[PDB]
């Protein structure tokens, strides 16, 4: 259960590893995997596309049914759906996409959703092509998340810059 390996503990509740979140989910089958979602839960590329491809599109079929019945999420919001073969549950969280003018204050609301789950495997919210400064996203995670979060960052260069900034 939640057999995370090779993480570096940064704080009492934040751990980090240079790894593909999809490979970590396949190995660990955690209780919760976090998806870096958008408000219509369309998993077209990046982390969301990779997690969806690893479920062979089951995540996308389920997300479409959630959207049809409940409507879109808001930026900073989340929903809990099945984790299929990757985890017991998938927590779809929408961080702001600064490359599109969404406010950075919503990154704190996005990480606050992690607090409803004791243990989570997660990506660094709003980083990559969402345009937020990735070291700033790690500072918001550290100051906002109180439950146990295991961050998988699939880039050794960025992992080293995050760990150098933190230590
Ligand atoms: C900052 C960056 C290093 C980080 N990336 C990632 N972090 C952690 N696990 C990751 N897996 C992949 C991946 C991609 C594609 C594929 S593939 O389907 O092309 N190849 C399949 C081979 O089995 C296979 C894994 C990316 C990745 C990240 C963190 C946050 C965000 C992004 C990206 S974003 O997707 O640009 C926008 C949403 C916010």
């Amino acid at each position: 259960v939640n057999s995370f390996s090779g993480y570096l503990k940064l704080t009492d509740n934040v751990y980090i590893k240079n790894a593909d979140i999809v490979e970590e989910a396949k190995k660990v089958k955690p209780t919760v995997v976090v998806n870096a979602a958008n408000v219509y839960l369309k998993h077209g590329g990046g982390v969301a596309g990779a997690l969806n491809k690893a479920t062979n599109n089951a995540m996308q079929v389920e997300s479409d049914d959630y959207i049809a019945t409940n409507g879109p999420l808001k930026v900073g919001g989340s929903c809990v759906l099945s984790g299929h073969n990757l985890a017991k549950h998938c927590l779809h969280v929408v961080g702001p996409n600064v490359n599109k003018g969404e406010d950075i204050q919503l990154l704190k609301s996005a990480y606050e959703n992690f607090n409803q789950h004791e243990v989570l495997l997660a990506p660094l919210l709003s980083a990559g092509i969402f345009g937020a400064d990735p070291i700033h996203s790690l500072r918001v995670c550290v100051d906002t998340v109180r439950t146990n979060v295991y961050l998988a960052v699939f880039d050794k260069n960025l992992y080293d810059k995050l760990v150098s900034s933190f230590l």
